[PDB]
């Protein structure tokens, strides 16, 4: 049964609620983004209207085979009427095609559902600037002050400079980047661009990337592994055993691996600056864990909320334990007392 924080009151709508069977009273199912914890339950046998971005709808049709007649893609930043209710989709600054959803209820209440997001000051000049929001359904993934990480731009600077130095020292070094979902494509695209290479990958991953409307993508990626010196592998293979096995398959073209694991936060964040990050090394293999986040840091989240000044907050992440719930509720009250709303 569907939990309350996935239901939009005063509508027939649910958000990211596909694993509960037929939800009683639901006339339209919204999907914020194409990550498995959110789409869990969708398939070619789904027969209710799904509302989403264009990029998400490309993924639903090509990867999950949802039939076209049930996919309802909406343009961003545009007022649309769904089953008698005005909605807007906004860029979530998460993975490709990820949105926040503004619902203008028939009684005058305005609700923002962030989906998954990485809050940014640029959101203060979107269509959110124009009216009051009563209720916020918030991605609380990193809602605690220990969760610090650098900007995406600092992290990409570190990756490009590290890869360019290693390969210029040793033109027979291969770069490998780990992946297990969409998101974080800048990591492997920025490294391949500094090296003058395409990114090489499996047919299944190439298919996924071809759904993402990235400009000039045919110029940047390939299934021809032999022609590429930046390879994408599943995240599970980014370890000394998996990388040794891969290097064997490359037929003596390469004699060293430099590998990247874009994690979110790890506790090595609490002590060390990005500048000071070092790899784990074994022989001719080195592995870097880089803190590339597609979720808000604590400070980014707190700024967004203190700007928006909602009347009520409903967390959508970390909701399963009483300790987590109590921690989050204490920060929400602090924020509100400090800002005065
Ligand atoms: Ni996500």
């Amino acid at each position: 049964t569907c939990p309350f924080y996935k239901k939009i009151p005063g509508t027939g709508f649910t958000v990211d609620a596909f694993q509960y069977g037929v939800v009683e009273g639901c006339t339209a199912y919204f999907l914020t983004h194409f990550h498995s914890d959110h789409y869990a339950g969708l398939s070619k046998h789904f027969t209710f209207p799904v509302y989403c971005s264009e990029i998400t709808g490309n993924l639903l049709k090509n990867k999950l085979h949802v039939q076209e007649q049930y996919i309802h893609p909406l343009p961003l930043d545009t007022e649309c009427i769904v089953n008698g209710v005005k909605v807007v989709l906004l860029d979530a600054n998460h993975c490709p095609g990820a949105v926040m959803i503004l619902f203008y209820l028939p009684n005058g209440t305005v609700i923002l559902h962030t989906g998954d997001f990485r809050a940014d000051p640029s959101m203060e000049r979107s269509l959110l600037a124009d009216q009051k929001v009563h209720m916020l359904y918030l991605d609380t993934t990193y809602c605690s002050p220990e969760y610090t990480f650098p900007s995406q731009q600092e992290v990409i600077r570190f990756a490009i400079n590290t890869a360019f130095e290693a390969v210029t020292l040793n033109p027979h070094a291969l770069v490998v980047c780990g992946t297990y979902s969409i998101g974080k494509e800048k990591v492997f695209l920025a490294i391949a661009d500094v090296l003058g290479s395409k990114v090489g990958m499996s047919q299944e991953k190439y298919k996924t990337l071809q759904c993402l409307n990235i400009p000039e993508i045919n110029s940047l990626i390939t299934t021809d592994m032999c022609s590429s010196l930046v390879h994408l592998l599943p995240m599970m293979q980014i370890n000394f055993k998996g990388l040794q096995s891969h290097l064997k398959k490359c037929g003596g073209k390469y004699n060293q691996i430099l590998a990247f694991r874009p994690t979110g936060w790890t506790h090595s964040n609490k002590f060390t600056r990005i500048a000071d990050v070092i790899p784990q090394t074994k022989g001719n293999i080195s592995i870097y864990g880089i803190p590339y986040s597609e979720h808000s840091s604590y400070l980014e989240m707190k700024r967004f909320v203190q700007w928006l000044k909602p009347q009520k907050i409903i967390p959508t992440v970390n909701v399963g334990t009483w300790k987590s719930r109590s921690t989050m509720e204490k920060y929400f009250r602090e924020w509100k007392l400090e800002a005065g709303y």
